[PDB]
């Protein structure tokens, strides 16, 4: 584990990444999709290797030694908000599980249903609080990514009200 486990957030491509492992917002069927998906599959297309799983699930493929853990939250114009906050909530337990499993010290992550799957909604608070209650009981550096000025603004804010 980290000698002093904490959360950061920076404003970049994810798949520039400078953690142990990566986690993918995934689509079910992993197929190369948009955003974040896409950006995962141009920079480690090997990890997509019967990828597919079902939503609220995280499912590992190596690249090489490099850990993808693909995580599928739900999208938010499919499910009501009831039944896609309980899949948001489990798809980031299932995180918590493999990055406690591969053993790494650090993971970058992205918020989960925030982008195409968020059903034009603002889930910045939502998704990030499901991030926290998973992730707090692991001991990994945990690195949030986010494209957006005001995202990060507001991230690092909600990371720094806790410490
Ligand atoms: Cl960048
Ligand atoms: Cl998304
Ligand atoms: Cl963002």
């Amino acid at each position: 584990g980290a000698m002093a486990p904490s959360y950061r957030v920076k404003r970049m491509d994810i798949a520039k990444n400078d953690e142990e492992c990566v986690v993918n917002a995934a689509n079910p069927r992993g197929l190369p999709g948009d955003g974040v998906c896409k950006a995962v599959y141009k920079k480690w297309p090997e990890s997509f290797k019967n990828s597919a799983t079902p939503v609220g699930t995280a499912k590992t493929v190596m690249c090489g030694t490099y850990p993808v853990i693909h995580a599928v939250g739900p999208n938010f114009s499919n499910y009501t908000e009831s039944e896609g906050d309980r899949e948001l909530a489990a798809a980031y337990r299932e995180v918590a599980k493999e990055v406690t499993r591969l053993g790494v010290n650090s993971v970058a992550i992205p918020l989960l249903s925030t982008g195409v799957y968020s059903g034009g909604k603002d889930r910045l608070t939502q998704s990030l609080n499901h991030l926290f209650t998973a992730m707090d009981s692991t001991d990994a550096d945990v690195v949030i990514y986010c494209r957006d000025k005001e995202w990060e603004k507001k991230i690092s804010e909600a990371i720094q009200m806790r410490t």
